[PDB]
DNA sequence: CGTCCAATGACAGC
DNA sequence: GCTGTCATTG
């Protein structure tokens, strides 16, 4: 009961036979063979890897039980030539696909990168039901560190940790198969991962009927996987020449500026250097000492702090949107584009979806920068840095979002018949909570002052105290109270709910979303009060974040399988690439906004994908309160107009 | 000693 | 070599 690798690749008998066997296992597990070409005598050949030099996928180990694994050899040459490469590929591709009756699960770890090896090289596209047991270590608890495959083997199948004991990429987050740095063999690394991966899924799969999320992993977390890998091989479209064309009119800003603000002190100084800025604002002036963003703002009222704040968010823009954007965009052949490859991040405290290298979440909103005309001299010109995210030449971008999805998951938990009340006039919150406070009529609400009450809104909704409030809405802390308890005194159902959580929190020791999936808060019954409050409004928030997560995720799913119904065209922009023209068709997911889906549609589908949209978005989960959403489509992430 | 939540990512002065 | 702070987004 040792470590057997059955190369199945060596006899034409031991191939039909592997076959056979294989085509008859509804549960298997596989793990992608790379390795470095780190010697010419020992280099194997194989199918390269994108992004990747000397870096090659020499097979694939399969293991469907026990520590017999089967090695399938991707190399051009076999023992027995008589099964050609191209012959193994196809039996390859034909086991990896299933049948509409056929019910088959496999077992990957790291599935959305081997998913895009796979198709990217090797040419292969998986159509079975996907199990990664990254997803579920994150299912039993959101807060754990990003899990390795030693972790796992430590957790889950203890006894097999010698089998680990030289190979120290066992304890990094990539796979074992995959880390090709390794000097042990992509043949030994692959079938050693494919004997842990494959039964300490069956652990995993234990614990998770005991906590009843086996059927959040199988129907929302590992589809929402798939769905990302789709938009990691899609990648989001990038015009260098619109973002240079933004550094550059943000530059000449930046130095009409820095000539307005060394007239205003009287001699050059660094906006890098506050020593510069603190000799200068103080020193040299009269503010009241004790440069930050709070501080900077409270001096606001002569005009340099203001100037500062504002050459600051512009240089954050070209310093840390344009030069990374800029540095990761690559070109697209078969579209004929630039494209940006970000890559998604799934294991979060609530069940958001970000995404990493770069962050194309982060990229700034539209802000406005005033420049000398002919006759304004501070004429508005708006700057908008998702304007340089544009589809495929023929397409457009179509955005749908939530309307208050956090605000009607809260009304639906609460039953507060106020906030109800509010969601259903069809008025914007946060223009009417600007317009009294301001006391400005509601059209008047610009989109700072908009934003301004969005966080003071979700603040006091969210745990936020009189001072901070005070110190957002420039009054005192005694003055915010009042509006804090005045929110209480309307709302009461929502303080009602906010009690509940907490006392529920504090005797079950987690918080549950609406589909079952637990955030342990040990801290909700700590002695030191800022620990024991911040637990207290992580034990809120993260019901109410997190259902909003999980609501979009089964959007997501249900959305990309109406896709694949109606259009036989690829699936991805990887497809196309993956299988070497032909027009585009559909709507390809690009980016996720945590209420927010991107979608890149071609022209002749733009009202079907948007009906599409729209619809599987409204009916995901049902609510006491309807879900309501609005479709917007342009020909850009920043001239999307509202689309009926 | 720090009281909206979530996130990525560049720096710094411990 | 860093934990913390602080840009930005939701
Ligand atoms: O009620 C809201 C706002 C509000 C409305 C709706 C929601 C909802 F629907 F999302 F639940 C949440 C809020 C809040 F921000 F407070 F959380 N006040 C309360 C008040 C008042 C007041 C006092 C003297 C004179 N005039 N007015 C608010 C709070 C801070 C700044 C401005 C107004
Ligand atoms: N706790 C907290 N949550 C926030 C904050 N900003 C956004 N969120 C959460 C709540 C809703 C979700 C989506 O944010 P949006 O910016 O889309 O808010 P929105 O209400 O949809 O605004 P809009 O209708 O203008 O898109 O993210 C914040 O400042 N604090
Ligand atoms: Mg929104």
């Amino acid at each position: 009961e040792s470590l057997s690798i059955i190369d199945v690749a060596s006899d034409q008998n031991l191939f039909q036979t592997f076959i056979k066997e294989w085509r008859c296992k509804k549960r298997f597990s596989i793990s992608l063979a790379c390795e470095k070409i780190r010697s010419l005598t020992s280099s194997k050949t194989g199918f390269p890897i994108k992004g990747c030099d000397d870096t090659l996928v020499v097979g694939l180990a399969v293991c469907w039980g026990g520590r017999d694994a089967y090695y399938f050899s991707l190399q051009k040459e076999s023992l027995d030539p008589s099964l050609t490469l191209k012959d193994r590929m196809w039996y390859l591709q034909s086991c990896l696909r299933k049948e509409s009756d056929k019910e088959c699960s496999v077992v990957i770890y790291d599935f959305i990168q081997s998913y895009k090896i796979l198709l990217l090289s090797c040419g292969i596209s998986l159509e079975q039901s996907y199990e990664d047991p990254k997803v579920a270590c994150w299912l039993l608890d959101p807060d754990s560190q990003e899990p390795t495959l030693h972790s796992i083997v430590t957790s889950f199948l203890p006894h097999e940790l010698p089998l680990l004991e030289g190979m120290e990429t066992s304890q990094g987050i990539q796979s074992l198969g995959l880390n090709a740095g390794s000097e042990h063999s992509g043949r030994y690394r692959a079938s050693v991962e494919s004997i842990l991966i494959f039964n300490s899924m069956n652990q995993l799969n234990s614990l998770l009927q005991k906590e009843n999320l086996q059927d959040v992993f199988r129907k929302v977390e590992m589809p929402s996987q798939y769905c990302l890998a789709l938009l990691e091989l899609n990648g989001i479209g990038f015009s260098t020449a619109e973002c240079e064309s933004q550094k550059h009119i943000m530059q000449a800003k930046l130095d009409a500026i820095e000539t307005q603000a060394y007239q205003l002190a009287g001699h050059s100084f660094s906006f890098t250097s506050s020593d510069d800025i603190a000799e200068v604002l103080f020193l040299e002036l009269k503010l009241p000492p004790n440069t930050s963003k709070d501080v900077l703002n409270k001096l606001k009222a002569h005009p340099l702090p203001g100037l500062i704040l504002e050459w600051r968010r512009i240089t954050n823009a070209i310093t840390k949107v344009v030069f990374p954007l800029q540095r990761e965009k690559c070109l697209n052949p078969f579209l004929g584009m630039e494209r940006i490859y970000p890559v998604s991040q799934s294991h979060t405290a609530t069940g958001r979806i970000t995404f990493t290298e770069p962050n194309i979440q982060n990229v700034p909103r539209d802000f406005e920068i005033k420049m000398p005309t002919l006759a304004d001299r501070g004429m508005p010109f708006s700057i908008s840095m998702r304007h340089a995210f544009v589809p495929f030449p023929g397409g457009s971008i179509l955005a749908a979002d939530y309307s208050q999805l956090e605000l009607r998951i809260l009304a639906h938990l609460s039953h507060d018949r106020r906030l109800i009340q509010v969601l259903n006039t069809g008025a914007d919150v946060f223009r009417s909570i600007a317009a009294e406070w301001k006391m400005i009529e509601p059209e008047s609400v610009g989109d700072d002052l908009r934003q301004q009450a969005k966080q003071i809104c979700y603040g006091i909704i969210y745990g936020m105290g009189a001072k901070s409030l005070g110190e957002q809405m420039g009054i005192k802390e005694n003055d915010a109270a009042c509006y804090i308890d005045s929110f209480k005194s309307r709302y009461t159902g929502i303080n009602q709910f906010m009690t509940e959580t907490v006392k529920n929190c504090k005797r079950d020791g987690f918080v549950q979303t609406i589909l079952g999936r637990r955030r342990y808060l040990p801290g909700i019954k700590d002695n030191n009060p800022y620990r024991k409050a911040h637990a207290e409004r992580q034990a809120i928030n993260t019901i109410v974040q997190g259902s909003a997560a999980d609501i979009v995720k089964i959007a997501t799913v249900n959305i990309q399988k109406q896709l694949e119904t109606f259009h036989s065209t690829f699936k991805s922009h990887g497809h196309r690439e993956g299988m070497l023209f032909c027009p585009i068709r559909g709507g390809f997911f690009i980016l996720q906004l945590h209420d927010e889906l991107l979608y890149e549609v071609a022209e002749e589908d733009v009202v079907q994908v948007a009906q599409i949209v729209k619809n599987e978005m409204e009916s995901a989960v049902k609510l006491s309160v309807k879900l309501k959403v609005k479709v917007k489509i342009g020909a850009s992430w920043g001239e999307l107009k509202d689309f009926d």
